[PDB]
């Protein structure tokens, strides 16, 4: 079936649309090539409508049935709460999209009768009504880029009141059924430090690694209906409440396999017969259907010892080489048994003979060395896309700071320590809004963090080595230093400069700013400060920030306020 069918109707904003970079003083400061920036809106929406409309032509094999019913047998170990009005309320973003039946996220927070009658009466309606088709608007997602222009992602998604349905339902499921499934396999379990220790262990554990990434393109339209079924099956097996059961089955027919398209005008835009981004079972739905898909393909193909790493669409193999021409066959096999498997290739994939050479959730395996001069392997990515949105968010106020998100996960990084925590704490502290609560994205759900307690958070996520790396990798080094130069962003002399400044005035203030200049800045100075676990550190509670992905799922992590 085709992915989508359009009446026509266009895919409209509800706003006017920013696309361009404004000329700032402080964006300025950390890029000067504005132009080089640009943000995507719905007038590119009718170029990626084309691109993501096809048909679907799907055989299913022995190898994938015999997968299926492999990962039936573990979530069939699964016992999984149904949550009440409340606990799903609570795990609604402040921010997140009104209802269209008279009230918005802050009466879901606060539990106002109005939000909670009407989530109820939502809640009845999926037990009773099983087949009526759910509405969902579609919408231009504004994502900002450098040039070298993407169209528009298209973001689906159902009304206030279903999405705080949908938590009660599954909530639970998509959070603990993934990794019983997938075990070592499933990629949001890990912090990045945890990540990095998988990949490299996983790669020496091999007699002769081989590993590849394999790009899917378009993966949400490449899912389809037996796709979604499949899906639900493997939620089936859990032990539910009788109303869970009845609502995971209704969701599945009324949003999850497909349903009406409605524009921002209230117009009928088409209907989609594909994933729709913005449902909580997305991250999930998309990790075990593409886990699936890979794990019968990798059978077909007779690829040897195989290890994957799946987050969503997002795909990693590392295999025991059969030989150069061997793999590079078997790994062709894998490719035809994945399109058998309505999951194409965007870019055909390459066999990888060094673990560097890996792209994997758009990151990469390098070394530095810490204090003492020994190796310390962490993950990096090409600072282009962290930079230019940076860039935006300096000029513009943003629901989602991502410059937060990746100093947390990215903070070992050169380009985190020199450019992005020196470009954010010297604005923020002129400011005073150093201990101000900022929203950040991490594994899809929303946090709201102070960047006073990034040192903590840090050492938390990525050891006190993060405080002292030096001695980059020199193919890492030339990649920040081209970006640089590509961005037009002051070169790293001019970073060092200024983080010194930063530095020097977070020690002034005391308190937790001169424990940011302390750990976070020691690189910037010879006369090292003594950097000792903070006290802090082992008291955070980050339960709940690798357990599962949640992209699109409309979810918030942080403590609700009591009442
Ligand atoms: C990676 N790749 C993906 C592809 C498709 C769907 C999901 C998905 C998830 C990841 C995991 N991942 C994320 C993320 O956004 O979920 C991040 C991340 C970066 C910056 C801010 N917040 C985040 O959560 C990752 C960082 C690193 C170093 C990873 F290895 C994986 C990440």
């Amino acid at each position: 079936s085709m992915s989508y069918t359009w009446t026509g109707a266009l895919i409209t904003p509800c706003a006017a649309e920013e696309s361009k970079l404004p000329i700032n003083p402080l964006s300025n400061s950390l890029l000067r090539h504005h132009n080089m920036v640009y943000a995507t809106t719905s007038r590119s929406a009718s170029l990626r409508q084309k691109k993501v409309t096809f048909d679907r032509l799907q055989v299913l094999d022995d190898h994938y049935r015999d997968v299926l019913k492999e990962m039936k047998a573990k979530a069939s170990t699964v016992k999984a709460k149904l949550l009440s009005i409340e606990e799903a309320c609570k795990l609604t973003p402040p921010h997140s999209a009104k209802s269209k039946f008279g009230y918005g996220a802050k009466d879901v927070r606060n539990l106002s009768s109005r939000a909670v009658n009407h989530i109820r009466s939502v809640w009845e309606d999926l037990l009773e009504d099983t087949e009526t088709p759910i509405d969902t608007t579609i919408m231009a997602k504004s994502e900002v880029f450098c040039v070298q222009r993407k169209p528009a992602r298209l973001i689906v998604f159902p009304d206030l009141g279903v999405r705080v349905c949908e938590k009660m339902a599954l909530y639970d499921v998509v959070s603990t059924l993934p990794q019983a499934v997938m075990g070592s396999s499933y990629g949001f379990q890990y912090s990045p430090k945890q990540r990095v220790e998988f990949l490299v262990n996983t790669w020496k554990s091999k007699k002769c690694p081989m590993g590849f990434s394999y790009d899917t393109r378009c993966f949400d339209s490449t899912v389809t209906e037996s796709d979604i079924r499949v899906e639900e099956s493997i939620y089936q097996c859990c032990d539910l409440a009788p109303e869970a059961r009845q609502a995971i089955r209704s969701l599945t027919e009324r949003l999850y396999i497909g349903g009406p398209l409605t524009n921002s005008k209230g117009q009928n835009c088409g209907y989609r017969r594909c994933r729709a981004s913005g449902v909580l079972t997305t991250s999930c739905g998309n990790t075990l259907t593409c886990y699936l898909k890979a794990t019968a393909a990798c059978r077909a193909a007779k690829l040897q010892d195989c290890t994957m790493l799946v987050n969503g669409d997002d795909l990693v193999v590392i295999c025991e080489s059969a030989g150069t021409q061997e793999d590079a066959a078997a790994l062709r096999a894998f490719t035809e048994a994945m399109t058998r498997y309505s999951a194409p290739p965007g870019d055909p994939p390459q066999p990888e003979y060094d673990l560097e050479l890996i792209t994997s959730c758009s990151s990469n395996v390098s070394v530095a060395h810490d204090a003492s001069g020994k190796r310390v392997y962490y993950l990096t990515r090409d600072p282009t896309t962290p930079l230019a949105r940076a860039a935006w968010e300096t000029a513009r106020h943003t629901p989602i700071n991502s410059w937060l998100g990746n100093i947390i996960m990215y903070a070992p990084t050169l380009w985190a320590r020199m450019i992005l925590m020196t470009h954010f704490f010297s604005i923020l502290l002129a400011q005073e809004q150093l201990g101000k609560a900022l929203d950040c994205q991490i594994y899809g759900a929303c946090y709201s963090i102070e960047p006073l307690d990034l040192p903590q958070i840090i050492e938390r996520l990525h050891g006190l080595s993060a405080f002292t790396l030096h001695s980059y990798s020199p193919g890492e080094i030339n990649r920040v230093a081209s970006c640089l130069r590509k961005l037009g962003v002051p070169p790293l002399r001019t970073w060092r400069h200024r983080a010194r400044s930063v530095r020097a005035k977070l020690l002034s203030q005391g308190g937790r700013a001169a424990i940011c200049g302390r750990y976070l800045f020691n690189w910037a100075v010879r006369t090292k400060l003594k950097l000792t676990p903070i006290p802090a550190a082992s008291q955070l509670d980050l339960s709940g920030w690798f357990v599962a992905g949640y992209s699109g799922g409309d979810i918030y992590h942080s403590l609700s306020r009591a009442r």
